[PDB]
């Protein structure tokens, strides 16, 4: 029962999620190895996903959480890269499909930085790029990120020399420590505790 809903760019809430997506690319370390070399992107849609039941499920889950931590959900928007991005917004996050391998255990991973979650669009560490090409910096396939509503309520921090969560929280904070530019990652346990709101398909840009 999921619809999308195309945005128009003069929309401002085109503006502003757009904005969110440009402003929080950075360098990474691998030299844009998994995720290619880029400084921008080409936005060529944003859609609103909207399925009511996966809604009820989200705000219900957030309800509990909030109750449970001072009346805080601890709500954020973050990224997240995936290739099975239209299984997520038709049927939601499954946690049986987590990360199994992540730095911060099983879970579901989303991203601050939308070119973190650029690098997992392909695959893990990319993949092999590119289904057309096979090239992880295709200056031409379009690409997809979500970018989405979370609930963290609260959350463990784990300091970062970049299953189930700790008894007592509701999410993993994953905070890097040695690049200074870098910003957080989060691990949520629970589908339930995410909503795919935004649907964004993009290229990254050649630098001039
Ligand atoms: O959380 C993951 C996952 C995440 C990753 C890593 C990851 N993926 N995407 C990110 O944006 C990201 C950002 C920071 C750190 C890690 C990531 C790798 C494999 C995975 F299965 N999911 C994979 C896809 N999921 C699904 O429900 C779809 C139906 C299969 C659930 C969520
Ligand atoms: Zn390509």
């Amino acid at each position: 029962g999921t619809i999308l809903i195309d945005l128009s760019p003069d929309d401002k809430e085109f503006q502003s999620v757009e904005e969110e997506m440009q402003s929080t690319v950075r360098e990474h370390r691998d030299g844009g190895h998994a995720g290619g070399i880029f400084n921008r992107y080409n936005i060529l849609k944003i859609q609103k996903v909207c399925n009511k039941k996966l809604w009820e499920r989200y705000t219900h889950r957030r309800k509990e959480v909030s109750e449970e931590n001072h009346n805080h959900a601890n709500e954020r928007m973050l990224f997240h890269g995936s290739p099975f991005v239209n299984a997520i917004i038709h049927k939601g996050f499954d946690e049986r499909h987590a990360y199994i391998g992540g730095m911060f255990g099983a879970g579901i991973y989303f991203a601050e930085n939308s070119s973190k979650s650029n690098q997992y669009v392909y695959g893990i560490g990319g993949g092999t790029g590119c289904p057309v090409h096979k090239d992880r910096s295709c200056y031409i396939c379009h690409r997809q990120l979500l970018f989405c509503r979370v609930t963290l309520g609260k959350s463990f921090l784990q300091f970062s020399a970049m299953a189930h969560s700790p008894p007592g929280h509701h999410s993993v904070t994953g905070r890097p420590s040695v690049n200074g530019l870098a910003l957080a990652e989060y691990v949520i346990y629970r589908g339930e505790q995410a909503y795919p709101e935004y649907l964004i398909t993009y290229q990254i840009m050649r630098p001039e």
